[PDB]
DNA sequence: TCATATCACCTGCGTTTCCGTTAAACTATCGGTTGCGGCCATATCTACCAGAAAGCACCGTTTCCC
């Protein structure tokens, strides 16, 4: 029932999940936090650092599910950046964005380039 | 005037036995009220899918090369 406690509880759960090789559990915990803290930089770094080593982490990033998930958040950021409806964009849960110079989010474009690269889409990786 | 026996009686007193009354501890449901959770509505996220513009490979007519 406490918003500060549920936030803390999800991170402590993830930290224990990182020490067991359950790929699906890790993938679902990460998806939960990314759905909650939309566009957040510290969360996007926890995502990539939680995926630093082995075939288990490459399986997460190379999955088509992850490519579609990040495409939808990138479209949602572009919606906040230009004030227009983008087909298939995720709902704008983080309305607190302040980007007066219309800049990209380097972290979203980077993680999308990584998802394509880590799935042998080299032409697509060079574009982003 | 007391002390036995025997019969009609019938009407009367107030006797004499199992049932009824006031009210018990313990008994069998069942109700006024307590807390606990389905179907279904919504905005959002997602699985399974086809179609286009474009890839890409199987193929053999061509003609240059064994």
């Amino acid at each position: 029932q406490d918003p500060e406690r549920v936030k803390m509880m999800k991170f402590v759960k993830l930290a224990i999940v990182l020490q067991m090789d359950d790929e699906e559990e890790l993938a679902e915990n990460l998806r939960g936090l990314l759905n909650q803290f939309q566009f957040n930089r510290k969360v996007l770094q926890v995502f990539m650092y939680s995926l630093c080593r082995g075939p288990s982490s490459l399986n997460i990033l190379s999955s088509t599910i992850q490519q579609k998930f990040f495409l939808r958040q990138l479209k949602a950021f572009d919606s906040c950046r230009y004030n227009t409806e983008v087909n298939g964009q995720a709902s704008i849960t983080n309305k607190e964005v302040y980007n007066p110079n219309k800049k990209s989010s380097p972290y979203l474009y980077y993680i999308y380039a990584v998802l394509l690269y880590s799935s042998r889409g080299f032409l697509s990786a060079l574009q982003y």
